[PDB]
Formats: C-alpha cells, sequence, structure tokens
C-alpha cells in the first residue's frame, strides 16, 4: 500500500488505480512483469540492478510480442519517479505490462497497444522475517516445472505463476516454508519462486536455464560476487539426491533475497543451520548497500 | 460490448466493471473461466449444456483450491439473468473467477475470497464466417503443448492460454487460421483453442486427455451424436503424420464450434472441402437447435 | 508369527528358520515374492487365486532367470500344508525365492539353485481396521515410478520395494495412510502398494501395466467381477487431474484387499466416504467367501 | 570365506553369523552397502579410502532414513578389528546396514534399528585374471539403469543391483566380460557394476551422475590422479557413438579397480590393448601402494 | 534377377537399368518404396492387396512431398505388366520412387521430378525356408526405433531402414534371426522388418502406430483375419516383459509373411514351437490362395 | 557438373558413372559421405581439413560396420587426384561409400564390399550469394531432430537426411533460408545441414554432440579459431528462447561456410547485421587462405 502508481505515464492514486474486469491478461495471463527493490544504503535509496530488471522487462515482452512503447531509460525514470513521489527510502517495485481491455479473442487484434504499471511499497522477507538468519524448512515438490518448449521460462510471464502457485502451497499446507520443484526429467529446477543454490566441498553449483530454471538476476549477481571471492562455481544439472547430500543449500530472489535452507523433506542440511559459504556470500551481498563491498559492476542506481 | 455485467451478485453496467490493477490475477494468472453459448432455438434461446459448463468451473477451481462461494444453480440463474438483462437472444457468455485484491504473495492469505464475473454478447464464428463452410488452413506449430504432470490441462485456467497464444499467434503470422500443437512426445494434443478430431475409414479418432488435451464439452457432445449416429469413435494417441492420411479433420470448441480443416501444412485432406462425415455430425449438432435432433440428454436449458 | 515354516521341503520351527548373512538376496534384492490370502469361507479354509500366485511365482523368476526346482502344483501343496501346519483358518501366506549363500559376485555361479520359504501367519487389513468401511486419505508423491525398460515391474521382486519404501514413508509421514506415486511421464501409476481404480460417470478406469502399474491379481479379479456386475471397465493411460475429478477412487491387492479413498492431496472424493460402484464391488468380492456371489472361474482352493 | 564377520558389534565365527528368513531386507531390498579394500603396501595393509567409503554408507542410510547406531569412527574402528581379527593383509571388505526381522509390513515401524556387518575376504580382480593388462570385451546392453527420480542412484542400496544383475548377465551370456548401460535418454551411463571412462584426444571424459551413474570413489580417485599428471578431465553427457570413436575407453570400481575395454560390440577400441593414458593411470593408481606415488591426499589408512 | 524393369514408363532390360552416381537418393536417402507379392494361385498369379500397397506408396511420397506423375491405376497396370512381361507366376514386386540426379542441395529445386521404378522378382522366405513351419530365435536389441516427430515411422522411405540395418545386423551377428527393437520409452515397437505380434488368453495384441511401428498391409489383414475367425484383437503399448510371458508371439510382413518366434532373447515361448493360434491363422492367410478362405475384401488383384 | 569421377580406383567420365537402380544405397540408404571444400589461397588449391574429413568418413562407415578396403591416404591422394584430373582450383568435393548392387535383403550378405566414389565440382554459397556478408532469416522447425540412441547422429549417413530434408524445406516453404531444428526434449540441435553458434555477452555457445547436433569440422575449427582470439567458448544444451536474446547467432558447415542468421521467426537478431564476434571470426577463417591467418593446425593440405 502507498499513494500513487505510475499508470501509462500518469501518477495516478493507489485507489484510482482501476482497468476493466474484460482486461485480456485477467483472463488469458497475458501479462509480463519484474521484482525490483530499492535499499536504504550509504549513499541514500538505491535500486538494485534497476537497467537490468528493465532489459528483462522488455525481453520478456518481446519472446511473447507484447508491443511496448516505453524505452529502458523511460521505464527507469518513471521508477525513480514513482519511489520519490510515495516518500519511499526502500521498497519492492513492481512494473507490469499487460494487454488491456481488447477483444475476447486469444490474439489481441493488429495494432493493439500494451497498459503500463509500475507500483513501489514497503515488502519484508519474503519467507519469514527470521528466515534470514535461521535456514527454512523446504520440501520437494509432487509438481513439475514447465517442460522446455512449451510455455518459456526464461519470461517471467504472469500466466507462468498458476505453477508457482501449485508448487508452493502444497509445501505450505504440509508446514514447510518453500518447495522445490523438480524438471520433467526429475532433475532440480528450483524454488517456487526463487533459484536453487547448493554447496559441496567449498564449491557453489546451480541448475542451468535449461532445467526450467528462470535467469534470476540475483542468481547472477550471486555467481559474480562468488567468483570474486574466489568460490569456484559450477552450473550444472544436479540430481534429487544432492540436496541430501549437499553441505549447504540456499535459494536467491529479489523477493527472498538469499534464505538459507536448513533441511530438505525432513533431512537436515548440515548442521541444520546457516552454512559458512551462505553467510560469507549474504555479507558480501548486503556489504554493497553498506559500503564494504565496492559495486564493481555498477549494480546500484541511486534515486536521487 | 453489452449493458450490464454481472459482478459478485450485483448487475453492474459495463462501463462501471472495473477492478484494481494489483489484483492478484492479472499478475500471476490466477483465473478460471468458461466459454458458454447461447443460440435462438425453436424454443427460444437456450444455453447450450449450461450445467456441464458451471460444473467444469467449479472443477478448474476446485484443483487449483480456489474458493468458490456460488453454487452451481447460483450461477446458472446468474448467467440468465444476464442474458434477459441485456435482451440477448444468442450471445458468447464469460464466466471469470479470479484471485482479486489481496496481497501480492504468490500464494493468497488464508481465508481469502474470489471475485466472480459474467458477462454476456454476441460473438461471431471464432475462426471467420466461411469456415464452417469452406474449411480452414491449419499449421503444425512448432510450440508444444503443457506436459503432463505440470499446469493441469485438465483445468480451463487464465494461465494457460501463453501456451494458446503462442500456437495461434504462430500459425496467423505464417497466413493459417489456426495451429495445431503437438505435445511434448511428438504426437497430436489439439488446437490452439479448440479439440481436434480426425476421420479415417468412416471412423472418427481423437486425442485422449493424457495427450494435454482439454476435456471438451463441444467434444463430448460429438462423441455422442457420433455414437447416435452409428459413428464409431476411437479415443488413441495420434501421430502427426495421421493428419495427413486422414480423409477428414476437423476442430470443435463453444467459440468454434465445429470447423473443418481442408488442409495441414499446405497439404490438402482429401477433396479440400468440407467432408461427408464432417457435414452429418454439423447437420446432426445444428439440428439441435431446429428441432430437427431431439435432445435426449437435456443439453438445451431455456432462459425464459 | 507362527510354528512353523515351509523351507526346502521341510517344516522348520519358526525360529529355526535362519538363513546366513552372507545371502545374495540380503545385499542385492535378488529374491521374488508373492502375496496370498487364506480366507475362512462358508466351504472352510480357502486359499484365493492359489493358482494364479504361484504362476505369477515361477513368471516373476522367469523374467530374472532365477533357477526354480520346484513345480507349481509342488509349491501349493506346500502352502497348504503350511496353513494345516499351523492350524490357521484364515491367514496370510508369503512365498519366497530368493538366492542364498554363493558368491559375493553380482552374477551367481553356473549351477547355482534358488531357496523357497513359505510362511503363514494372521494378518489384518493392511491400511487399517476402519479402512475398509470408510476411506483413507491418500497423498500424490514426489517420487515417481520405475520406468519401462530399467527394472521390470510385472515381476515382484524384492528389489522392486526400494521405491515403495519411499513412495509410501513420504505419504505416511505427512498423516496420510498411503502415497500414489505417478510414472516418469507424470501419468498415474499405482499406490505404494496397490493398484488403483477410479470411478467416473459409473465407469470404472484403471491404469495399463505399461503405466509402470504391476499386473495385480485383486485388480484382475476386479475387472472380471465389474464385468459380471454389467459396469464398464476402461484400461487407459489416467492424468494427475482425474483423481481429483473422479467420483470414486480405491485401492486393490492382496493385503489391501478393497480399500476406498476418500481423498487425494486434502481434496475429498465425492462425499468423503466409501462411494456406490466401490460398496458393490466390495460386496461382490467378500461375497465369495459367504457363498452369495458364485465363483464362477475357480479363485476358491480348499486347503481341506 | 574367513574366521569371523563383525555382527553387531561382536565378532561372530563366520558360520554362525545367521539373520532371520523373515528380514524386511530379504524381502524387499531394503538394505546398504559398501565395498572397500584393503591393499598390502610399503607401510603394510592399508585400506583405501576408508573414511570416505564409510562416510557415503551413512549418506546411503540417509537417504532412505535407515537409523544407524554406529558412528563413523566406531565403524572404522570395527573394520580393522575384522582384518587384523581374520589375520588378512589385502582383502575386500563388506559393510552392510540392512532392515531385520521387523513386520512384513514395506514401512517398517517407528523406533526400530537396522543389523550391521561387516565381513572381510580375499578376492581377486573382479572382471579377470587378465583384465588389468589385456583388456575386456564389453557389450551395450538392451536394459536401461533407472530413471533419475525413481529409486536413487547415488546411494549402493541392495535393490539397486537387480538391475545390474540383467545388465551383467546379458553381457555374460552373450560372450562379453561386462555390459554397458544406457540410461532412460539414450546416454552412457556407466557399466554393470563400474564407473566408465573414455579417452578422446588426450582428454579424459566420464558421464555425470545425473547421466544414473553412481558416484563412485574410484571414479573421484582418478579424476584426481588425473589432474595431477596433468591430463584434462571432461564430465559430461555421452552419447552411444562415442564409445566407437574414442581412443580409449576403460572401468573403474572398487572390485574392478582399472579395468581397459579393448572393445565394445565387436568393434575395436583403437589398437585392441590397454592405451596410453589408461596406463599412466594405472601406474599412478598402483603407484600409491609401493610409495612411487606419494599420498598427497591421506587415502591410505593404516589397518596396524 | 529377371529380365526386364519398369522405369518411367518404359520397359528396359535388367542390366540396363542404370542411374547416374550423383543421383539425389543416394546420398541423401530420398526415396519411398513398397513390398508386393504375387503369388500363384486357384485362380492364376494374383497380386495380394495390390492397390493398397500402391496408395501407400502415394501416401509416403506425399508426407515428404514428393511429386508422382502416375496415378495409383497407372502404377498398378505397369506393375502387372512387369510380371507378365518376365513370365513370373510368383514374385516379389519393388515399386520406387526416388529423386534422382538434380542438385547436391539437400533441397530439390523447383519443378523437379521424381524417377519410378518397378522390379519383381522370385523371392524366397524372408526369416528362412524352415521359418514359418518352425519359429526363430529373435532378440531385443540396444538400438531404439525412431522417436515420433522425427523421422516419420508411417512412411516406407530408404532413410528409414539405417535403423533396420542397425537393429537386424545386432540380432545376426549374436546367432538369432531377427531383431525387436523398442521406441525411445522403452516400449515394444516391431522386429527391424516386420510387425510383432503377441497371444496372451487367447487374445491377439499388437503395438499401435504411435509405438513407431510402421502400418503393415500384413498387420492389417491379420487383424482383419482374426476377427473373422472370432479372435479378439487388442492394439495396445506392450511392456518389454510382455514377450516372456505372452503364450505366442509372430512377426508379420510381405516378404516375412507370418513368421512365429519361438524364443525371445533365449527365453522359449511357451512349448517352443508354432503357437494355435499362430497356426489357426497362418492356415487362413494362406488358404486365401487355395480357396479355402473367401476372399470377402477383395484382397487379390489378379494379373491375368 | 565436370569431366572425371573417381569409381573404385578408376577415372571414369562424368557421363559413364552409372550404378544399378538395384543398388543397396538406393532403396535403404545405406551410404555414408562427406562434403569436403577446395580453396584457391595464397599458397594455390589447397583442401581444407583434408584427413578429418576421410577421417570422419571411416568412423562413419565403422559405427555401421560398412566394410571399407581403402586407407585414409589412398583417399586423399584419389581426391587430390581427381582435383587435378578436372583442372580446378576450387571446388567442392564429396566422397561417398554406399552398399551396391547386393540382394534386397536389409542386411547384405557376409563377405559384400562396398563401392566408393569421388566426385568434385565448383559449388557457390550454399545459403546464397549475400548470406555471407548480410544475414539469412531462419524459423525454428516443428519437426524435431533424431532420438539419442536411434539413428546416430554422429555419423554422416545418406538416411540421415530425410529430416534434413523436412526441417529445411519448411522453412524455405515459408519463406525463410534455412531451419532450426529442436531435439526430442526441445532444446536446439542445429540448422537443417550446419551447426547453431549463438553469442551472449562476448561468449560463444554451442549445443554438444548430445543435442543430436553432428561433430561438424567447420564447428571444430571455429572453437579453435575463437579460442586463438581471446573469446570463451561454451559448449552447453541451449534452450529455444536464448535464440531470441542473443546478441548473434551463426551458422557453420563446408557449404554453408560461416553464415550469420539475421533473425529467428521473424524477430531480429540485434541489429538484423552480421555482429561483431561473427565477424572477427569471418575474417580469421578466410584469412587462413590469404596469410593472413597463420595454419598452426595444419589444416591446408596442397593439392599441387
Ligand atoms: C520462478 C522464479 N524464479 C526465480 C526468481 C528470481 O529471479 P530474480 O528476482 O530476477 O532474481 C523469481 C522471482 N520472483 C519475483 C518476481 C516474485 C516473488 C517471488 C513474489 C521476485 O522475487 O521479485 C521467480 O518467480
Ligand atoms: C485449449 C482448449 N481446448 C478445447 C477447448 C474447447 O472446449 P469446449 O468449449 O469445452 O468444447 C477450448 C475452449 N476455449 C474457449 C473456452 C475459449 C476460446 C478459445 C476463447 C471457447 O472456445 O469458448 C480450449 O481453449
Ligand atoms: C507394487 C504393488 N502393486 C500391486 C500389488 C497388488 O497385487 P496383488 O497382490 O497380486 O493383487 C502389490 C502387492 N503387494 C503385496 C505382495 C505386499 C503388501 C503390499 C505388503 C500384497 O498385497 O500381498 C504391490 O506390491
Ligand atoms: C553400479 C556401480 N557403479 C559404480 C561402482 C563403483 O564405485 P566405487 O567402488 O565407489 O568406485 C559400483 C561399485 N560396486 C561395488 C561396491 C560392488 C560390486 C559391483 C560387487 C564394488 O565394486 O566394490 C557400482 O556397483
Ligand atoms: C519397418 C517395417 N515394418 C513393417 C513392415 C511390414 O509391412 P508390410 O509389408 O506392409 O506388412 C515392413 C516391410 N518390409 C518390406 C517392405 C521389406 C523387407 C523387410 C526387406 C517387406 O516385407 O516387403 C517394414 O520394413
Ligand atoms: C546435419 C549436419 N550438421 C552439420 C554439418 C556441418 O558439418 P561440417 O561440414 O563437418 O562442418 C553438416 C554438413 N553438411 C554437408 C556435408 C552437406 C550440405 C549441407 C549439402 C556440407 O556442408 O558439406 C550436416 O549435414
Amino acid at each position: 500500500k502507498a499513494d500513487y502508481i505510475w499508470f501509462n505515464g500518469e501518477m495516478v492514486r493507489w485507489e484510482d488505480a482501476k482497468v476493466h474486469v474484460m482486461s485480456h491478461a485477467l483472463h488469458y495471463g497475458t501479462s509480463v512483469f519484474e521484482g525490483i527493490r530499492c535499499y536504504d544504503s550509504h549513499k541514500g535509496p538505491v535500486v538494485f540492478r534497476h537497467r537490468e530488471h528493465m532489459q528483462r522487462l522488455h525481453d520478456s515482452a518481446k519472446i511473447y510480442r507484447f508491443p511496448v512503447s516505453q524505452s529502458i531509460d523511460e521505464l527507469m525514470e518513471a521508477c525513480r519517479d514513482v519511489i520519490r513521489k510515495n516518500n519511499l527510502t526502500s521498497a519492492y517495485i513492481r512494473p507490469l505490462i499487460f494487454v488491456g481491455d481488447v477483444g475476447m479473442g486469444v490474439n489481441p487484434p493488429a495494432g493493439y497497444s500494451t497498459d503500463v504499471i509500475i507500483a513501489a511499497f514497503p515488502w519484508g522477507a519474503y519467507l519469514g522475517a527470521e528466515a534470514l538468519e535461521q535456514g527454512i524448512d523446504a520440501m520437494v515438490s509432487s509438481w513439475n516445472r514447465a517442460a522446455p518448449n512449451t510455455i518459456p521460462t526464461a519470461a517471467k510471464a504472469g500466466g507462468n505463476y498458476l505453477s508457482s502457485l501449485l508448487v508452493g502451497s502444497e509445501a505450505r499446507r504440509h508446514g514447510y516454508q518453500e518447495g522445490i520443484a523438480l524438471d520433467v526429467n526429475g532433475y532440480i529446477s528450483e524454488g517456487a519462486g526463487e533459484n536453487l543454490f547448493e554447496v559441496k566441498d567449498g564449491v557453489l553449483f546451480t541448475p542451468p536455464f535449461t532445467s526450467s530454471a528462470l535467469p534470476g538476476i540475483t542468481r547472477d549477481a550471486i555467481i559474480k560476487l562468488a567468483k570474486e571471492l574466489g568460490i569456484e562455481v559450477r552450473e550444472q544439472v544436479l540430481s534429487r539426491e544432492s540436496l541430501y547430500l549437499a553441505d549447504e543449500v540456499f535459494m536467491s530472489g529479489t523477493a527472498a533475497e538469499i534464505t538459507p535452507v536448513r533441511s530438505v523433506d525432513g533431512i537436515q542440511v548440515g548442521e541444520g543451520r546457516c552454512g559458512p559459504v551462505t553467510k560469507r556470500i549474504q555479507q558480501a551481498f548486503f556489504g554493497l548497500f553498506t559500503g564494504e563491498t565496492e559495486d564493481k559492476w555498477g549494480w546500484l542506481d541511486q534515486v536521487n
């Protein structure tokens, strides 16, 4: 909840940000969105990997051929505007491009244009306030993630989340904090809404995009940070049993940030606490907003 | 376009049927819908297999665990009310159950309730004016339909249509009227938004639900009508080549009704016109609204 | 627990029925077994489908090429002997053919012979004393059953049960009575140790053997009984969603007999009680031992 | 054959190491085991990678949730005791953890404990006397290895060997020394009871664990030794054809050690004798027991 | 070997029927062919299911879009011509449509035409002279048949036989008469060059076309003959183990006719001789050329 | 077209290089071939990677067990002979080993020998004259490439091209210059007759052989050239969406050389012209024939 939402170029009051119930996206899942985070840092409010997220928004729209009238820079300026206009120092930003009030035909008529929305509001830890220090208990779901050439997993589209809803709800229904999904082959894909990382003998390990894992921006940042710390990273297909033999396992995402997993299916993950490597990575990631970790890549975009 | 839309129990004017842009379904494809048709018949306006569609709406919501406060009878009465209220004699009804303005978390908070909408409006033939008499040209898409244990194909949910959008747009981009999708195994599934039927040596043939084909109500009706006409029906897995060797091939759906396919991938389907068996079935189906075909199953529900 | 166990042709006291710890089967799962039931009936103690079970024992041994010195008749006579010698009127018989104390090489040396054991003892309802009247709550497991050309599912071999152990324990760990496994394709296979049956519009439905479902003797009996009752039976591949849309669903097995399933994954199966068709079948099956159902197939083998 | 066998903490005479015929593991393949080797070296009898094998025994039991009361150190001391007690200088040790005399239900009753055994005895080369110097003839089996999410291949459990029995017997029935299995996808997995290695243009090559290949300890040792010799190692999925195009191909295992493969399916592997790289690795491996190869990893555990 | 070959409408002497070495089909497998048999019967030389085979030739060419200038009737007349011209009373006819001397590009240039050839010559029992009375020993091959949507198995094209070459040679290399191939899923497909049939409890059984089994003309005839004899036929997916449990198993094809299989993988198929049902079908099939079996379908086409 | 063709050791005139119409390869696709190029360079006519191509010819024949009487050196000398005899300075060489006039049985009789042919002739740009400078528009085909253990993709055999014919003709039928095929899993395999390369953030990327991609000689050369230019190369499985997100994409082959792809499915590949990295690689490749790029590997074989 906040005061204004950027809607097609205009700052509209949150309560007046309405759309017709016959909007295409409500019926067909025809929307593309992002998850960006604004952090209060040593140099004021800063949007983490702002450009990268807006570029992915365009990429997701490009795969579905959704016409986007706004350039990446326009969207970035609009994003900063929303944060300032609402007087937020830290928040969760949510850009959403959707097919609006067009016909009821699955295929939108030629010459149509999409509606764009950017909402920002403060949001806590996605998996619990105590999830970052003490781990979470995860469960391997009975539902598998989308097959390779069906519904593109590289795109962050609305319709994709019926799957995340099934995987995540099954875990919570049985008392776990999050569910881990396997692909159609029986290999580890990722969590319901976050990438998965293991740690064996001091080595990282993450499933490639071909395991139906979305190319997370946080995932990418962790791989680059790991290389700075001198930790070997391996991007390979992982079996289900590896979760039980791993020394450490954690999840990554914009909302989830870096959450350690202390157990999988009731089987404790070495010690049952946040591990050594996960700790180093957490410190290095959060150190970006304290100044301790030098921003060598230009990941911090000042809101002003 | 029409006058009123049934919205959570109230007949609201079309222009005022708005919902918040932060509605869950807009971001995560969390909606379930139906496609129903009202025909002007020999006994006045009648809704084809009304109860069956309403029962499927409940079944689709049940799989996803979406709470539905309205009973099947309540929805049916509401449906007839929409048609009468708008003075429609024939139309396309569109029931939609969606997760509204709840949090931004993938899993809605316990105790939430869904919003329901029922909109009716006149709609012509889905594949074209001439489509029913002269066939359509179809193309086998390069995109496959959802794998078995990923996103349930038996449910008619919003998020499912990202796939239908990809299959159908590819066909139309290349000059065809509709696209035919194969499942992940390489067998025939169905069209982008309609079931597929073949006709070999006087025998029907349709893919089973396990070929990722949705349990169509029109599909079911055709199978029952064929049995009355003494036509042998076979529900079996079909290979791609079968489309080139079939004497006849047609598609079924609420919007598409019964549309013959005159060619697949530029390869003509026996004669290039509507076939004999397809013709008999079309006459038997439309005969229900003329009185020529006796409604032995009670598929015609009077609007009054 | 009982007094004697038939061991290689001799009635040995239960406590002296020992075998060396270096027996091949203990290390490599190299054993084949059966589950037979003795019922107290209107014509005294009777072994249900005795010959069929012994024939399957030979078939399972034949697939693995295990040498069996005893003929089907010898094993049947030995079986009756064990029941009489222990003064049992009703019991669970357990024939077991295993590779004994041979070398430690995976492949037994040429000219080796197997050890045979037949133990009988009273055993109650496998899924609970109240499981037959009121249903059980089942869960779809995250573990899949064996792929088609890996470890033959038609054979009832020891090593097969590591899978049943994984599927069944996961269900019980989460509060369910039994787990239902899908095959590698994402289709319904069967329960951890029992075949699965659904009931839609008055029609049965069971997965074929090709869905990695073991050719159960109880399953076969139910299909033949159903045909006598005039119920249509369909042996076809079933999707996971079908469990949620079914009017009735039950499990079959020698130990489980005919157990109705009142819910799958927390989703109630029409009414939440034993259904109409399942009831008819239960009455018809148990009626065999009361005389109400005529044994037209010769399924009851008198112990004497 | 030897004098004593460690049985649940006691050194029992070989002849008296018996267990009941109703032991769970005999009927359901519920056991986990290891293969360890004691070599007579330049520093006396030494167990190769002792702790590593004991840790894997615990990992295999962990996946199946089998309760193990003994710690890794306890098992190691017990192992050395068995070797000393039997006056062995070189032998094959066989640790076995199995579900004993509990009920006949697939799932053991809560609070049960497992029986543990450790037997040692001298064993020659698994594939033959000449096998190490002259290669062996291998055949690609018609039976595939277990699919990814069915029965965990990372675990060395009893029931797993029904597959190894099928693959290996087929090869020997046709005149070959060992069989090579493909996974369900058609890629190379491993031999019936040993890992597979190829050698192309001076580069190693081995299938990853995700190809249903067990994480062999010998496999791991070879990878580490190769890196010391400056040989490039590549863990990647290999097609069947690669076996015909490889310059060298060999198998690894505790029992098989390092055995070269001179031909696959009657097609000679470059020269038909042990290759250059295989030779270097064999000399480096056996050099550990001569002192020529320095034990930089601490793989040699003294028995005393 | 014979005197004349029909080549593009001309009766050319066998020795002069040559084609350039740069013919497309020689480098790219771009050919489509048939196998037809002429039998000496009670009504003189007759071509078994002549029209059906010519219709399939056109169908195979249609799938690949090879232009065929000759009508089905022209090809049939040409076939009878070849038989007469060579004074044959019984023979094996071989129609072949191939892409000739066009460019070396994979895709032939627009406006090209195909070359057609029809050769007839006497040919004995495909699987051996004694194969029809005493069975043959078959082996399950380690090579799988083509996946569903790759190279159409419904078409009888030249390039398809690289697979048949691999499956068949592997069997013969090991002492068997024919090889049985499985599909990519691990189910029974068919023999290297003939359809596979099983016989369980008096019931037939054959894999559907979707198991990568070619729609054989002999296969079709046998299904129609069996229905006349009152034998139940089931077209379903078959597991590998079913070959070991079947009472009878035989293969069908134009060249192989109806050949019983007495063993599969060294495992005897009930009695090890031609079974009862196979015998009835053989007598019914060959009875067509003696007059004993009435030709109700018009399968015998007179050569004159 | 040229004057002479090397045929079984003899220089035969082009017009007289004929083979019988009953040649095995014409009916069963039993042939193996290569594609080699001769370039006019700074040191005169030179055959690019001559030995490598002849070695692959032998490898392809070895897989199918086709007897080859000529050694690699004999074939190389014969190749140079053909070029000289025809007075060619630049040409496309085509070695072809095929099963000739043997029986009509799928498996050739023991003791048979193959026929060998080497034809050379000038051939232009495979994908078009302008294709090397301006890119080509490609389409993702609806036909998939051969599954892993069916018809070996590592071999360049005649029968393989029925697949290439289907993939390539579909693209050209819709207005594209070439078709890109996916494997049975839905991952990128390669073009109809050329390997596929992507370029993301300055990094290469190519599918491994296990994605049913033929081990191209040009592909290998490009990987080695890129390593010289200091460009990172990654051999990994690629998803379909990656084609839309790539900065650059190009195809490689002997006939196609190095062809940039400016669009895939109507979606422009960054700028729509030949990219920076592709350009550097093209210049480095063609520089080998100008002397600008030093031949460190000995890829240029002088014709003399
Ligand atoms: C399915 C899925 N996989 C990974 C990620 C993480 O990507 P990234 O944010 O770019 O590092 C997500 C992201 N989920 C978001 C968009 C939604 C929440 C989980 C509600 C987010 O974390 O911002 C994903 O959904
Ligand atoms: C993917 C898909 N498959 C089948 C059917 C036909 O079902 P039915 O109407 O029950 O016979 C459809 C139906 N789609 C509807 C609901 C929506 C249109 C595509 C807009 C319809 O035809 O009314 C389907 O989508
Ligand atoms: C995996 C599996 N599937 C089916 C059946 C039922 O077969 P049947 O007894 O012949 O009708 C079983 C059988 N399990 C037995 C052998 C063991 C118990 C479950 C402990 C049995 O019911 O007797 C099976 O295991
Ligand atoms: C299926 C399988 N795969 C690999 C290995 C080799 O592992 P390792 O000994 O750890 O290098 C094996 C090992 N099998 C043992 C344990 C049993 C024999 C086959 C009897 C062994 O070689 O000692 C395996 O089975
Ligand atoms: C792969 C394959 N499958 C079935 C059949 C049988 O078809 P049909 O003759 O129509 O019953 C065949 C046919 N093979 C022929 C064409 C060639 C011989 C094996 C050499 C034949 O039998 O005539 C097939 O190849
Ligand atoms: C299917 C396929 N894949 C890759 C290549 C490229 O191999 P290479 O020439 O070794 O780099 C080819 C090669 N195709 C040739 C043989 C035929 C033309 C396409 C007509 C060629 O380029 O020379 C291939 O076919």
